[PDB]
């Protein structure tokens, strides 16, 4: 798509994106599930081509507020790939060894190699999101990181990495409903922690942090896509569509090449 | 389904397992696909429990002759899991850095952590398989590795790893048909390399190497399962059944407010 | 000099080794410093041969009670090597990621490669030492680890690693004097941690843990050497002599041009 | 200390540095060996402070033509440190796995952590040196790497790394004598490769590549120091002096906190 791609003009406004927007797809849930199965079959062939050709490196970054759909998006990408060529690198609370080096160290370690597709569940962007919102480093420090990120991603892209960054955009009320469903389910309540409730108060600070991160780092070589994600079906379809179209654009070729006894 | 577990008596004979055997399933392909969907739903809940509890470490080892089903088995495992808690560690031709350390170094690095399920696509067993068949090290060296492997796996099991080793067993003629299909498909012919044709001449040497590896290392703490795998549907169902039953046996427990 | 190698008979008694023993050296500190300088020049040639030949893997394990000499021994090895071919892998308090895998995982990661000498400052032995003494896992668990260690080390040795394990043996009163010296030095008191005082009470439990570990794991392919270490000069000389003699035994040669 | 620091004005000229220059030291070899022992004793205390304080990260980069002194410089640094807090990360011919990721991947992996001093024996600079000289990638690719390097180093410095880059400067005739000495010594002959002979014909191309890299990447946060290195004694003294003075400038403090029974 083009309406969801954030232009590299530094004029991005998050208020312009409605989490309930479903306008790029004509039809609803059922037609989208059918379109998604078609995309999965296309993705299987494209991922196998990615691997067999062994030249491109594909990085998919997923960022979202908790219950925003990162987990669900990973599952629908995996529905259309060979797990031997695709992996998830997730980024959680940094360890002492990770904090003992620059914040990009643990992230750079996990970049896709040639013929590989890697999904970052959270990423280096957390170092300008939770780090900024919770003041884990002073502003003097984290404000410099927007340039570090643009330049790290420029180097990655110049050296052969195709970068797709998706912000799965849900509303506060949608998050409320999804978090209540987790609490009410005995098989999901383990996902609740001490402080999750008081973190909801920081909703607006996170939205500002996301808007600043996206505006600062959406570039030609590393675009951000804002995905209206209140509807799981639309989020899954749209992310799959963008990923498949991006892979098609690489114009990948099988390597150039008998009766077995 | 216990007929496929190799007893730790060192009396295993590969000739006793028919790759065409489908006797553990009282039906065919259609009924097995339905049973497999049920196993996939059970596996999703079990894997999430594995992660949420965060105590067990699960290692699934896949070994098979080329076209034997490792790739297809990985896909049916992933059909029943969350990719955030399961990963594939594949073992290919060792690099100079890997050969500069003991053969278990590159393998030990990839073991599952607590709350994780790892699939080894090939494994430390290649160090008594291709290494043995192609004489990549003298026999004096690779013969000692059966004990190294039993002891490495004993340490893993003692320290909390549940180990499942599957030998996906196909016939020489089944491999021939499957390799011919790869060659004839323009989207799969990239898999073929000249040298595969010479590798076919070594079929019997590999069967002997597999029999000796299985006989030497199938233990109570790290059993081998011989999977008749000429039928993709049977291999998928049986591996999924064993994995789900193993995870059920762990009796995992979930760890021990109105939002405005 | 072979009186310090613990025979693989499972009959080792730590009481038979006196931390004040200097009997293998017929002289004192000054003559030993000169002998150590000769061993240092020998080690430089042997380490370069190790690297150039690029076939052997050398693992040196250091274990000692705090202030026992691991740090001083590392310096004395480094005085006779090219730092480009020798490295220190130190083992501290396990992290969550390290504890999430078997205790050998973090250790196996660090093994020397061909043409390399690695010094383990502490090692997998801590998993039968501080783990046993502080009951970090039940005895049913840590008792099984003696066999794991023998078998891990057998595999390493079979696959080409020369293993040397040194237990730098100091007395309780020597440790007390050395720890008091750290506290009294403004440039060293940063080493003192809260809990080091209460850990002094566990001295005898550590001595028992060391004896049991050494008795269980000193083998023909992976010997333990008990180093009387109350005298820094004697510990440095003896470790250096054993290391140099071990490397000489490998009969290494420069690759042919 | 100032005459050897390459100013970040992009006007660097390698012809202005004489490999035989010993002007920063009054006296010769013997007085310098004594001054070096004094610097080693100072370095031991400073490195221990670096470790005990556990806050700064120190990166020393060594680049030189073969026989230029990287090996000798490493030994002289190690003469004044505790090996438990200092390590050498050397960069050789990239492996298939290293080439399957961006050239900075293998380098970033090895950066010093808090309280650590790391010496890079060769570095990311090889990706604009041999890579450029032997045309291992097209110019369109390697020309973009000067910016990647400035920006990677900016990020490292902003996030707490003190960076020292030393170009150990030897003349063509000095290299010739040193390489001849290796061939003539039975204990050093093993270092000789046959491609080494034909690599001598590329001397001028390497000098141009070094001048371009120094000019492009000597910045305020990551300076290059050109070390006249025809005299081993002067190279050892000068590198040790710069390192010690840099560590002194960090104003490191021991962490602030009894009769043992
Ligand atoms: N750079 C970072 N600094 C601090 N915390 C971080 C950083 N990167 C990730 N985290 C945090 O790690 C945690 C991971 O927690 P967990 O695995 O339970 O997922 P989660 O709570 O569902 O995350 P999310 O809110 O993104 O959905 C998140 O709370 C995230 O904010
Ligand atoms: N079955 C599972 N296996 C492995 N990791 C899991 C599993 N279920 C959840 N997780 C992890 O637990 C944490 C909390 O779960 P959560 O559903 O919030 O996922 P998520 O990736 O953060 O997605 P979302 O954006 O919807 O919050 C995340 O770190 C997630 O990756
Ligand atoms: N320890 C080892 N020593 C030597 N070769 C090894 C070792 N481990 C794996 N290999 C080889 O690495 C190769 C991996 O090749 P590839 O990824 O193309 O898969 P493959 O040919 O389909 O393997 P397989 O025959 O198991 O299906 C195999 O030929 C395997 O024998
Ligand atoms: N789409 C893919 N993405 C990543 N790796 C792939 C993909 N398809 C195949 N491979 C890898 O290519 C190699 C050859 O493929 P192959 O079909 O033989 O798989 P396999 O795992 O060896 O299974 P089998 O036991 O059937 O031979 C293997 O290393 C496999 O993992
Ligand atoms: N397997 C392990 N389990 C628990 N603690 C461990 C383990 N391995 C090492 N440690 C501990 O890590 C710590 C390292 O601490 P530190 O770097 O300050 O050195 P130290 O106190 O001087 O150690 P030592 O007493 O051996 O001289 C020691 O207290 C040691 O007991
Ligand atoms: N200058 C230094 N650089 C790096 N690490 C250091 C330095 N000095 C001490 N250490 C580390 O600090 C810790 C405490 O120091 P310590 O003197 O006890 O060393 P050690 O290796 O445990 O030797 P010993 O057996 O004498 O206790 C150890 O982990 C040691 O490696
Ligand atoms: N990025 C890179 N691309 C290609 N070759 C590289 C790269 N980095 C390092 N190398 C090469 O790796 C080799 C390392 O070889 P070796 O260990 O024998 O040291 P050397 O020949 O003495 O190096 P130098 O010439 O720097 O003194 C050098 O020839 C160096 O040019
Ligand atoms: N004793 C040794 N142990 C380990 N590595 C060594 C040893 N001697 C030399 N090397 C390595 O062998 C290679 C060739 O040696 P060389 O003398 O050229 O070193 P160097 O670091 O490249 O220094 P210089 O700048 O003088 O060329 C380098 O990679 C060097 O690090
Ligand atoms: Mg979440
Ligand atoms: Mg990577
Ligand atoms: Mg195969
Ligand atoms: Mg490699
Ligand atoms: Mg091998
Ligand atoms: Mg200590
Ligand atoms: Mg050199």
């Amino acid at each position: 798509m083009k309406k969801y791609r954030v232009q590299p003009d530094g004029r991005f406004e998050l208020k312009r994106f409605d989490p309930d927007d479903t306008s790029a797809f004509e039809g609803g849930k059922q037609a989208a599930l059918e379109a998604l199965a078609v995309l999965n079959r296309r993705l299987e062939k494209l991922q196998e081509l990615l691997y067999a050709e062994g030249q491109h490196k594909v990085l998919v970054v997923l960022q979202a507020m908790d219950a925003g759909g990162k987990d669900g998006t990973i599952r629908v990408v995996f529905d259309g790939v060979n797990p031997s060529g695709v992996r998830v690198a997730s980024f959680g609370v940094p360890t002492e060894q990770e904090l003992a080096r620059d914040y990009l160290w643990r992230v750079h370690q996990q970049v896709p190699r040639k013929g590989e597709l890697v999904i970052f569940n959270r990423s280096h962007y957390e170092d300008v999101l939770v780090v900024r919102v919770k003041n884990l480093v002073p502003q003097q420090v984290w404000q410099k990181r927007y340039r570090h990120i643009r330049e790290f991603e420029r180097m990655l892209a110049d050296e052969g990495t195709t970068i797709l960054k998706f912000f799965l955009h849900i509303s506060k009320d949608e998050q409320r409903q999804r978090l209540q469903e987790r609490l009410d389910n005995p098989e999901k309540r383990w996902k609740f922690r001490m402080g999750d409730l008081e973190d909801r108060r920081l909703w607006d600070r996170y939205q500002e942090a996301y808007e600043a991160a996206i505006r600062e780092t959406s570039t030609e070589y590393a675009p951000w896509y804002v995905i209206p994600a209140n509807k799981n079906w639309y989020r899954n379809w749209l992310v799959s569509h963008i990923l498949v179209e991006t892979l098609e654009g690489l114009a990948m070729q099988y390597p150039q090449p008998i009766v077995i006894e």
